[PDB]
């Protein structure tokens, strides 16, 4: 169909406010279904590094990188129609209530959520964290 | 500025245990329930007239078999500017914080039908609520 | 294990606009409407009938008088043990966690009424859907 | 990038039993109490100073009277970006996903003020916490 | 009627977890209402021992005490309907999933709310919060 | 006090969209995701071992087709006395506001497992978690 796969992560700051049911359940009452889950108690540096290579030149990277291994990480993959650009929606940004970050954030960093943006980023990128 | 809309509360609503949800939505935006009927299988014909605008569109057929492929709700709605805020509560399934945007994702299968203009809120009303 | 109970949501619920959140607690319990009326304004020998067994009982012109003040929903619900599983949802004013628990704090505005046995509910039904 | 902004909770969340609703999406979106006052029923030259901008308005005596028509709470929250933030929470009745958008219907009776401006907030929060 | 007035008080681990709407809210949502209410960012000490005077005895005194003035407190006068015992009800305790305590907290210290107990302890109590 | 016991989400949590609702209830109790999988299928063996206990039982046969009908989710949380408090957070399908009061209705298909003593939790995190 539109049938898609995508990869989301649950950024640390998540853990720490105790919000991690809270965005995982926006996805599931959208109809959405997980296909692979993990945990990470703290995910391996090289991995976040991989993740964000295309952030590799900006000023943010480093910070970036130091949060995404401050504290735990799930990453999942999900499955649904149109999945990419509509788990995408309901990320949102912190400008936008309704979303998962409009509702939920407040900061340029620690936004609680990624997911992938194209049919390119999710292959790669669920290749990263499901690399089985 | 008050009026009167029609909203049909679609079987995949029963399937996934939204009913409640989506009545809920539309109770805390502040309108009131005028009249409803709960039908365990609507009518055929009820649900051909329902959507007789769209009777020529490839989708018709598929349409109406899902409508009946389980139960519906039909409510007439009532509140200042019902059937314009009804139908942005309704939305689409692209933006989120609306019903079909937070609980729906599907073409077809999209949880709930609001009336979109005075003509058809009366003419919708008069189908389910003669 | 399969029942059938009655279940009115009472005044005070659109009052207080819990109408949603009262149907949402017994369907996520999973338990399914099998039929359901609203009623803008019940008939008085309707809550009459559904109270008889009160009739000598000091509240019960008092009680009566609130059950007609605004609309009501009569609702056929089903569901394994349903009678007193819903029971125990609509629950009571001091114990949170059901319905009167967490929503309601008085002797007569309670919110939603269930049958309490087998008998009542048959008769309840019987009044509400003849 | 630390604001601070003024909100009230108006008369209509106290009756409808919103307060909490209200307050929570702010909480939730992690803005700060950094103080606040529950007024019974606030005196009406607070409400006329408050919405003094409004004052050759058609509607500015009948918004007075709403908001002395009951209880209402004045908050200073912090965080972020707090006065823009906190104002595309208050959002409007024709924006679902927002305070206004999903529980308001009424040029009136809207349920939350927030501060629009550096200026207005600071002007709005010394009217109701002059200290 | 049976109307009565209590004190509620919103400890500082409630500010600490962004749990106070969600409190406030139970007890909203069962026909209680706000009579008085004062937002304290850090409650005098000597409040504090006031309040938790018939505890002064006892061993966890003073680190109750320096947990109460650890962050900010709400005092809150309630008003409804056999409100002192109803609202203590909903207060719960940790072992009690339905009420506050039960569904939120997890400490014998750290329980987010104080409500009071007694008609005398009302009294009380709202004496110390709201003297005037 | 601190203790880690082992929960399993059951499938029919997945069939009826009721995850999240499940873990958030355990999360706003403050109890902490310890080590988390996720099985699309879990093998039969594992559900074997997880319910030997109840080998001899007339029931033991479908209970296990049950917990292979669809995904499930293991848990480790951590926190105070936390064997005892998310068994009652757990509960039973008579007592409304626990997670089976509230949500589900069925002897069998009731969304969670949850370890009831130290014996027990010991050995059914070291059969979903061997590492
Ligand atoms: N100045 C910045 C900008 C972004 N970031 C982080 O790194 C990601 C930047 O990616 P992005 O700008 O493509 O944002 P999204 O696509 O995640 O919305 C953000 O999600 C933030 O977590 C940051 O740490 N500092
Ligand atoms: N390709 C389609 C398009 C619409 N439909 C259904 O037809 C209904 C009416 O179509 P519409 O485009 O007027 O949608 P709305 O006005 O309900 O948003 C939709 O709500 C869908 O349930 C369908 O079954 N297949
Ligand atoms: N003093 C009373 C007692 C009950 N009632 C009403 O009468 C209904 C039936 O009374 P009941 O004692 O059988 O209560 P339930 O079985 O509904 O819990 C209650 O739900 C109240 O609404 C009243 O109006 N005044
Ligand atoms: N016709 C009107 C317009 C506004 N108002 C009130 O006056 C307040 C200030 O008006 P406004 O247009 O600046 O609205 P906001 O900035 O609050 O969105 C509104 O929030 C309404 O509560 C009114 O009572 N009657
Ligand atoms: N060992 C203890 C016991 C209680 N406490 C605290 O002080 C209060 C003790 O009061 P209590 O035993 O009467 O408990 P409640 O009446 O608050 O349920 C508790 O609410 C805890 O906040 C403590 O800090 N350490
Ligand atoms: N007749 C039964 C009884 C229990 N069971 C399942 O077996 C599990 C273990 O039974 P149990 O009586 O120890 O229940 P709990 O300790 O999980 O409450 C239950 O959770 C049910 O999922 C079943 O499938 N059929
Ligand atoms: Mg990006
Ligand atoms: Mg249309
Ligand atoms: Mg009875
Ligand atoms: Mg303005
Ligand atoms: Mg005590
Ligand atoms: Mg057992």
């Amino acid at each position: 169909a539109g049938l898609q796969r995508t990869l989301v992560l649950i950024k640390p700051d998540a853990f720490e406010r105790s919000l991690v049911a809270e965005i995982m359940g926006r996805i599931e009452k959208k109809n959405f279904k997980i296909v692979s889950m993990k945990f990470w108690s703290k995910a391996p540096r090289n991995l976040i590094e991989q993740h964000y290579k295309e952030h590799s030149e900006q000023s943010y990277f480093n910070d970036l990188c130091d949060f995404m291994v401050s504290g735990p990480i799930i990453s999942i993959v999900y499955e649904g129609t149109d999945a990419i650009s509509k788990i995408r929606r309901l990320q949102g940004n912190i400008l936008t209530p309704g979303t998962i970050r409009g509702d939920l954030a407040n900061d340029i960093r620690e936004n609680l959520i990624h997911a992938s943006d194209s049919e390119d980023s999710a292959v790669d990128e669920i290749s990263i964290w499901f690399p089985e």
